[PDB]
This record gives structure tokens, sequence and C-alpha cells, in this order.
């Protein structure tokens, strides 16, 4: 609705303007930035500065060859690190993304960006699209890097989808966006859980995803909570006795 504003925007700017920024991902960011709606407003979901700096960071340092965003709107995030993915050879971004309509927007983004042979948006519920993803993959065992941020009471959900579906080893890296507003503490939690605590946890709470993704309780977590607005930052360390 909104958002089909902002893709008209897009699709009417001026030959010039669409020739000027064509391929080239943080021309195509400031355009998303830059935008207004007619009320005021601006488009929702942008990375900041300095969040998406950190993150980036963390891209830039770790050299994940497959990262997973669990959400994706309308393209800024994989835009954003997907450009970081393309400068790693045989790197891989893969946004999943429910709502098919932005998905389709994002689509169109992405490309503009350049980003079409290394940016993969997955529509569909984000478990369902993880168990395609597995196995396709199958077709290496873990994931280095996953954005979160879609929404909050999914969190914890789908984690444990990728947990079992052994997507996470040491060396995985898991960020995840809006931990204190509005925000998701029930993540905040579950991440910071001894690997015990996490066995009973499982037992005991029903994965809404479905019951055989019981989840990974013997996953050893380190986790930190970084502050701008805050995201939580777990690293998979190593697995439990």
């Amino acid at each position: 609705e909104k958002e089909q504003l902002f893709l008209q925007h897009i699709q009417n700017l001026p030959q010039e303007r669409l020739d000027a920024i064509r391929g080239h991902p943080e021309l195509v960011l400031k355009e998303i930035d830059e935008f207004t709606y007619p009320d005021g407003s601006g488009v929702r979901m942008c990375i900041g500065d300095v969040k998406g700096g950190f993150i980036v960071g963390k891209i830039r340092e770790r050299k994940p060859k497959i990262m997973v965003e669990l959400g994706g709107y309308l393209g800024y995030s994989a835009i954003l690190f997907g450009n970081e993915i393309s400068k790693i050879p045989g790197g891989r971004y893969y946004s999943l993304e429910v709502n098919e309509d932005y998905a389709k927007i994002a689509y169109e983004l992405v490309k503009l960006a350049g980003l079409d042979e290394i940016v993969t948006i997955m529509i569909g519920k984000a478990c369902d699209s993880l168990v395609e993803l597995q196995q396709k993959l199958l077709h290496f065992q873990a994931l280095d890097m996953v954005f979160i941020d879609h929404w909050k009471d999914l969190y914890v959900p789908d984690l444990r989808v990728i947990e079992s579906l052994n997507m996470i080893a040491p060396g995985t890296l898991l960020v995840a966006d809006n931990i204190i507003t509005p925000g998701a503490p029930e993540y905040h939690k579950y991440v910071n859980m001894s690997p015990e605590e996490r066995r009973g946890y499982q037992a005991k709470v029903r994965n809404v995803n479905g019951f055989d993704f019981i989840g990974r309780w013997d996953l050893i977590y380190k986790t930190e909570t970084k502050e701008f607005d805050a995201v939580d930052v777990t690293e998979c360390v190593g697995y439990a006795k």
C-alpha cells in the first residue's frame, strides 16, 4: 500500500537518476533513505548509520560465506549487507521474507543495486524457507551469520528451527535487532540460558512452527548486547558435554 508508493517513486525516477545509481549499493540505499511519503514520513526499517556500520564491521571481520536474514522488508538490509557479502568469494545472502508484496519490492531494489546474483529473497514463512534452504544447501552443515529482525515473537521459534536443522555450529554468529524496543525479552533470555536451562525450556515450550522443531539444547552461546536501540550479538562457541 504505502510500500507501493515507494516502488512507484523508484520506477518513476528520471532515467538519468536510475543510470547514476544502478549497480551502486550505497547510492541505492541513499535513495531509499532520502525518500519522504506525502505525509512527511520516511521509509520504515532503514538501518541506521552506526548500527549498520557495526554489523558491516562484523561481516568484514568474520567473512561469512552464507548469511541469512530472518525478515527483509523493502531490501534495505539485503542491499547493505549483501553488498559486503558480494566482497566475499562464494558469498550468498538469503533474505527470508513472509510478506510477498514487500519481497517483490525488495527484489527490484536489490536488482537495481546490482545484487541479484548474490542475494536471494525467499518468500513464505521463515520456518518453511529455512527447511527449504537447508535441503537445498545439503544437495556443509551450518550458517555463518544470521541477522534476525522480523516479528519479535518468532525470534525463538525460528531460531529453534535453525538449531533443529543443525545450521548453527561453533563460529556461527547471531545478530538480533530491536532487543530493547519494543523489544524481544524472550529471545534475549533464550540465548543467555545455559544449555541445561534450554534443555528444559525446549521440552516445556512447544514450538509453534511445529512439534519436531524442538531446538538443540547442547549449543554453547556467548551473547553480548550492543547499544546505539540495542542488538544482541550471539556467537556459538562450542557444544555442551
